[PDB]
DNA sequence: CCGACGCCGCATCAGC
DNA sequence: GCTGATGCG
DNA sequence: GTCGG
């Protein structure tokens, strides 16, 4: 649906969404507002009233109160009041600092670290991760075009090879659904040598070839099975650089690498369905495995994936394409 | 009424 | 120094 | 904040 449809009761929701995780620190009702605002952002017709949005699956007597409030006056008193707020909206913008958390956030803005003028100044009460969010604030925050994505996954791919031929990697995330731009590039590795009942240095040696060809230029974390860090497309001898992008690269032992792969593709809405299905025929999917349950509800042992499609026929559904993994 | 709302790797803190 | 908790994503 | 056992 057309934003001007609820493009402003759900942008207030996403903000009171952003105010609860932010300022409030209540996950859970981060998560509730983001919940209606992404079944309203789905209803195919302009809302006229709060009472025909609490027939939505997760809106409820406060949300439809306050969706009232905004179609009678165009606004929410709460909301105006929080974003004036020079504290409120200082930690809830100091967030958007890939490192900064709500925690980070609120003991900057006690101290009177502000802005991004303000950490600037104050690179020594930053940790490393916090150094890079600020160094790439901008970056961090663009979309990448999927031409991108795939000039990236051109080197990631080549470079992974080079390494090592028997290495498998696959870049999963809504690229590999077909998403015509990303927000990071996320990459599943595994080796035939890497089982969960088993080579040294499997993810290092991957993570330094792309640094010796300065393809990852920056590194928020590494160990020995997950790594996230910053890359650049190298630029023209002329033209104007690209912007650094996010990229994880997760290490997967073999034997569950194709569970991680499904699971990493998505969506969260097929993922859940997905799940479901699986319970009605008698399995339990998570991210790792996929096991039998018995009569009594006891999980068994993980059953072999060769592929995705095993997955899929372990619960009797016939093989969906990425592409088609929307919901 | 009242608990669930995913989970875990890594960096770093708190406490010993 | 080690062990576990917390913050972050 | 919402849902549901």
């Amino acid at each position: 649906p057309q934003e001007t449809l609820n493009g402003g009761i759900t942008d207030m929701l996403t903000e009171l969404a952003n105010f609860e995780k932010n300022v409030s620190q209540a996950i859970h009702k981060y998560n509730a507002y983001r919940k209606a605002a992404s079944v309203i952002a789905k209803y195919p017709h302009k809302i006229k009233s709060g009472a025909e949005a609490k027939k939505l699956p997760g809106v409820g007597t406060k949300i439809a109160e306050k969706i009232d409030e905004f179609l009678a006056t165009g606004k929410l008193r709460k909301l105006e009041k929080i974003r004036q707020d020079d504290t409120s909206s200082s930690i809830n913008f100091l967030t958007r600092v890939s490192g900064i958390g709500p925690s980070a956030a609120r003991k900057f803005v006690d101290e009177g670290i502000k802005t991004l003028e303000d950490l600037r100044k104050n690179e020594d009460k930053l940790n490393h991760h916090q150094r890079i969010g600020l160094k790439y604030f901008g970056d961090f925050e663009k979309r990448i075009p999927r031409e991108e994505m795939l000039q990236m996954q051109d080197i990631v791919l080549n470079e992974v090879k080079k390494v090592d031929s028997e290495y498998i990697a696959t870049v999963c995330g809504s690229f590999r659904r077909g998403a015509e731009s990303s927000g990071d590039m996320d990459v599943l590795l595994t080796h035939p040598s890497f089982t969960s009942e088993s080579q040294p240095k499997l993810l290092h040696q991957v993570v330094e070839q792309l640094q010796k060809v300065h393809f990852i230029t920056d590194t928020l974390s590494k160990g020995e099975t997950k790594f996230m860090g910053v890359c650049q497309l190298p630029s023209k001898n002329d033209e104007k650089e690209y912007p650094h992008r996010r990229i994880d690269i997760r290490l997967i032992p073999k034997d569950q690498y194709y569970c991680g792969v499904l699971y990493f593709t998505g969506s969260d809405i097929f993922n859940k369905n997905m799940r479901a299905h699986a319970l009605e025929k008698g399995f339990t999917i998570n991210e790792y495995t996929i096991r039998p349950l018995g009569v009594t509800g006891v999980a068994g042992e993980p059953l072999p994936v060769d592929s995705e499609k095993d997955i899929f026929d372990y619960i009797q559904w016939k093989y969906r394409e990425p592409k088609d993994r929307s919901e």
